[PDB]
DNA sequence: GGGTTTCCACTTATTCAAGTTTTTAG
DNA sequence: CCTAAAAACTTGAATAAGTGGAAACC
């Protein structure tokens, strides 16, 4: 195939990517711990194709199943991490994950110098892991009773190719059949993301010249939606972005279906029985209906 | 060698994606 | 009346993040 666009790749990595650092107890390591560093992406078997395109683009990474319904692309070959670092130095992440990427660079530096085989090297990898993703494990915390200070990432959307990658991961295209003819057809575009990235989400309103932001939460967990319902905004500002900047994954299929329906709203055909039928058949075979 | 690296099978907590309603704007 | 648009919510699983186990390279 062809190279995945560098900016779509970072956009997909902001959404679905993950950086990893394993500090494991090992009775056979000079320092009692062995380490593994890398970057990984896990998807439904559905989108194995994405993983395989990212692999031939980077010429690194190993693909294996993850449970019965998922598939992962992991990169931990030390030398192959140079490729991941050459990418994100050129096409930096945008979300708070850039923080996890920076603590990923510092660990790579520790391991490039081979320090992680000496006592003080593992201590530094522990200070770093404390701030990366979910931080230290309890077994590991009680083993290392550390330093911190992680900066908040506050960047803006660099270009549209980034949005396509992010949306391919976090995007959502929905046809809302609203009761009451008694069935209003309303298109909906959604981006969902943890409240940790309030500032990025709010920039979608100005960046896309439409939409609105609301917060929901289940128990202690909160998140934000970016929602677009105005048809003219969807037909003129949202749809043209992703025609220009193609999406990846089966979600690409969902969008194309969304657009089929969009062209019916435009032609006013959804106000007729025969047209509302075709809209109903299109909703059936998209999203979880696919 | 054999410590260390790299890989393959697998698990889990929640952040997502997706869906369900009812109200408000025009 | 007549839709369009917005408000507000819930929910399960595809994520992200992590873990077990070991062949075997260097
Ligand atoms: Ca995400
Ligand atoms: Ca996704």
């Amino acid at each position: 195939r062809e190279s995945i666009n560098p900016w779509i790749l970072t956009g997909f990595a902001d959404a679905e990517g993950s950086f990893l650092l394993r500090i494991r107890n090992n009775n056979k390591s000079s320092v009692g711990y062995s380490t593994e560093l890398g970057f990984q992406i896990t998807l439904h078997n559905k989108d194995k194709s994405i993983l395989e395109n990212i692999q031939s683009t980077w010429k690194v990474g190993v693909i294996a199943n993850s449970g019965d319904n998922a598939v992962s692309l992991k990169v931990t070959r030390f030398e192959d991490l140079k490729v991941i670092i050459d990418h994100f130095e050129k096409y930096p992440l945008i979300t708070q994950k850039l923080g996890d990427y920076k603590l990923f660079k510092q660990a790579f530096s520790v391991m490039e110098n081979k320090e992680h085989l000496k006592e003080n090297g593992i201590k530094e990898l522990v200070r770093i892991k404390a701030k990366l993703n979910w931080g230290l494990t309890d077994e590991l915390k009680k083993a290392f009773p550390i330093s911190k200070e992680r900066s908040l990432i506050n960047k803006n959307i660099p270009n549209f190719k980034w949005l396509a990658g992010f949306t391919s991961g976090e995007g959502h295209f929905f046809v809302n059949l609203i009761k009451s003819l008694g069935v209003q057809v309303q298109l909906r575009f959604r981006i969902t993301q943890h409240i940790k990235d309030k500032n990025l989400m709010n920039s979608l309103i100005t960046y896309l010249g439409c939409g609105y932001i609301s917060e929901s939460n289940k128990s202690e967990f909160s998140w934000l939606n970016f929602t677009v319902t105005k048809f003219s905004d969807i037909n003129d500002k949202i749809i043209p972005v992703f025609q220009e900047n193609t999406l990846i994954g089966v979600k690409l299929e969902d969008f194309e279906d969304w657009c089929k329906v969009a062209k019916l709203i435009e032609e006013k055909k959804h106000l007729t029985e025969s047209g509302l039928d075709e809209i109903k058949k299109i909703k059936l075979n998209m999203n979880k209906g696919r």
